[PDB]
C-alpha cells in the first residue's frame, strides 16, 4: 500500500513556528512512510513527553547544506533512513524509532555527493511531535548494539497508516 499524504508538509512539527519558506534550497519532501531513526543522548522520559524540538526555529540555520556540514543550531531535527546509523553515533545512548509524515529528504534536496550523504538523512523542520515517536532502544556503547530487552514503546505514539 502507498502512503497517506498530508497537505501540510510540516504536519509533524513539534514547533509550528517553523517557516517553510525560509528553507533553502527548495526542499524535496519525503513521500514514503517507512520507519526512520534518530540517535540522541536525550532520554525517553524527556523525548516521549516533548517530542523532538529543534534548537532554533526563528534564527537558526535554514540552509540544508550549511546545517548538514556544520551543525549550527537549526530549525531541523535530523533523522535517518538507516536503522544501523546508531553504530556510527555510538556515544549517543539511544536509537529512537520514528513514524512521522514528511521531512526534507536531504540527499534528494542537496544531492548524494556531499561528505555526509551516507547518513541518508531526513530533516524535520519544526521537529517531530511525540505522537510520531514510536519508541526507543538503548545502545550498548562497547559493542555498538541495541539492548533489545530494554527497548521502550512511547505511550503517546499514535499510529496513522
Amino acid at each position: 500500500p502507498a502512503c497517506p499524504r498530508f497537505d501540510d508538509p510540516v504536519h509533524a512539527a513539534a514547533d509550528p513556528r517553523v517557516d517553510v519558506e525560509r528553507i533553502t534550497p527548495d526542499p524535496v519532501w519525503r513521500t514514503t512512510c517507512g520507519t526512520l531513526y534518530r540517535s540522541d543522548s536525550r532520554g525517553p522520559a524527556v523525548v516521549f513527553e516533548q517530542g523532538f524540538l529543534p534548537k532554533d526555529v526563528i534564527d537558526g540555520q535554514y540552509d540544508i547544506e550549511s546545517y548538514v556540514l556544520g551543525n549550527q543550531p537549526s530549525p531541523y531535527v535530523s533523522t535517518t533512513y538507516d536503522h544501523d546509523l546508531y553504530k556510527t553515533w555510538y556515544k549517543s545512548g539511544y536509537n529512537y524509532y520514528i513514524d512521522a509524515p514528511g521531512g526534507v529528504d536531504v540527499n534528494k534536496t542537496i544531492g548524494d555527493r556531499h561528505k555526509w550523504a551516507d547518513q541518508v538523512e531526513v530533516a524535520f523542520p519544526g521537529g517531530i511531535r511525540t505522537e510520531f515517536v514510536i519508541g526507543v532502544c538503548p545502545v550498548d556503547k562497547k559493542t555498538r548494539t541495541e539492548k533489545m530487552s530494554e527497548c521502550v514503546g512511547n505511550p503517546h505514539y499514535e499510529p496513522w497508516h
